[PDB]
């Protein structure tokens, strides 16, 4: 293959108003730096997925969770790399966000802004438009 | 208040070895100019200095690491949402495979003369280009 694929893990954080928790990436990230993401990143060698989206959640927010069930999956190509990424429910949580060098700003976001942002990557963007189908219709 | 908000872009004018420009055409899922023929570049982050947003802008689109430099000149144009402040940086002469992101479908190394001939390339640029020209050679 002329550029490798990765697997990647994001969960689905929500608060008790049912806004999902949004981070927004560090400018000295190599990739998408400056740009709005969920919680997660690359699966490491010899991990489960459960087991991945836990770390990157704890590394990135301080939050403890038990991954749920799987929401949905988003594919996109960066310049080194294709990235296949499965998105888990990480249900309801009343925690303070405690980030790392990893980004720079979070915010709790309603579903209704998520769809008109701008600033948040299309995938992402097509991805809760997904979501959002699949739970009422 | 202004009824439409301002924002700052950088784009990078980066040619090969025979002096092309590096054009590329942007995905069908962008909120923005789905589809048409763009420049390297993008919007400056909070914070970041113009040149660091173009160096950052032309890596995460091509793979190219660029040092920035001397200012090629500004486009403006104003879209749906927001009114967009351009300022183009000369990204010199590379050898270079370009390799894509989602935000773009393919890519082009195009010579001025088509560029001035063109269609798909919207006429900002356009505009741009032809100004560029009358300040290089004229």
């Amino acid at each position: 293959l002329e550029k490798p694929y990765i697997i990647s893990v994001y969960a689905l954080i929500r608060n008790e108003k049912g806004e999902f928790l949004l981070l927004r990436r560090s400018e000295n990230s190599r990739t998408n730096a400056g740009k709005w993401d969920l919680p997660g990143g690359k699966v490491n060698p010899d991990e489960s997925l459960k087991e991945g989206v836990a770390r990157e959640v704890w590394e990135e927010t301080g939050i403890t969770m038990v991954p749920g069930d799987i929401a949905g999956q988003v594919n996109f190509e960066l310049t080194e790399k294709k990235v296949i990424a499965i998105v888990f429910d990480g249900g309801y949580v009343v925690a303070d966000v405690k980030l790392s060098y990893e980004h720079i700003e979070y915010s709790w976001v309603s579903l209704e802004k998520i769809l008109g942002m701008e600033t948040l990557p299309a995938y992402f963007r097509d991805f809760f438009e997904r979501f959002d189908r699949e739970n009422k219709k």
